[PDB]
């Protein structure tokens, strides 16, 4: 075989910020190629794909609106590395709403960048990854898909529509391509988040701490490494969603 790290071109999607952006340089660093997807973050991306390729590394930056047509995603990339064969789907919008004021086209967009096109991009890659390479989706998700509450509503429904279909997805293309996921809490303050907020949280949280960024990346080797893995999921979430404590009890 030749599954050595040279070989598995990585496209993360939303990975020239934050998470997506220190999964790509913990790749990147490991010796994958890596193709770096972004959208308004352009700059961001080039400079991380620069400091990449003068270190000896290898990486891209590909351009393309996950709520357009992404049909041409996966070939800008493979253009760029080879066949992607670890496709990361980090990829995320995250807006409020509630049941009683719900407005369609945010719902609309939260189930295309969580549900439409990471399915889309899992396909393309299927498609165009060669038959004696095996392959590897990881699908970033939200520690609350295991712990349901009425919060952020169409957002919820779309981050656990794909739990589910990394289930479905692995069923799917099992035995060639392995999909699995990684479930983040409380990681980087969420834009509405002061740091305050964002510390009292974590404190909150069973093992009263925040994953760290290396974690992420970590936890894609993980998977690309263990071969017998398939439609499973780690949350990266200090134990949030096992928490338990209401005021019921
Ligand atoms: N941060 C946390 O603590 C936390 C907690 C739970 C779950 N998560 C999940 O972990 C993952 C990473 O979190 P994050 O906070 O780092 O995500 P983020 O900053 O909110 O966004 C990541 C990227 O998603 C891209 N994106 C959104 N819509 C797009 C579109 N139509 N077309 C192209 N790109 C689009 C953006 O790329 P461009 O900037 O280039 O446009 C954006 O940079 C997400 O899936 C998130 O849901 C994070």
């Amino acid at each position: 075989e030749a599954r050595m790290v040279a070989n598995c071109p990585v496209l993360v999607t939303g990975g020239a910020r934050r998470i997506g952006k220190a999964i790509v340089e913990d790749l990147a660093s490991h010796g994958f190629p890596v193709a770096i997807h972004c959208n308004r973050s352009l700059d961001e991306g080039e400079a991380i794909a620069n400091r990449i390729n003068d270190s000896g590394g290898n990486a891209c930056v590909v351009q393309a609106d996950l709520e357009g047509d992404v049909r041409g995603l996966v070939k800008q990339a493979s253009d760029r590395i080879g066949p992607i064969r670890l496709l990361v789907n980090n990829a995320s919008l995250f807006q409020e709403d509630k049941v009683g004021a719900l407005d369609m086209a945010l719902w609309d967009r939260h189930f295309a960048v969580h549900l439409k096109t990471p399915v889309i991009l899992a396909e393309d890659m299927r498609k165009a990854l060669p038959e004696d390479q095996d392959g590897l989706v990881v699908n970033i998700i939200d520690q609350r898909v295991w712990k349901l509450n009425p919060q952020f509503f169409s957002y919820t429904l779309s981050k656990t529509a794909l739990w589910n279909a990394t289930r479905t997805l692995a069923q799917a293309l099992a035995p060639r391509i392995r999909v699995n996921a990684i479930a983040p809490g409380p990681t980087l303050p969420s834009e509405r988040q002061r740091p305050e907020d964002f510390e009292r949280q974590v404190s909150k949280l069973p093992l009263q701490r925040a994953p760290e960024l290396p974690e992420f990346g970590r936890t894609v080797r993980y998977f690309w490494e263990n071969r017998s893995i398939t439609g499973q999921m780690i949350a990266l979430d200090g134990g949030q969603h096992l928490a338990w404590e209401t005021p019921d009890i």
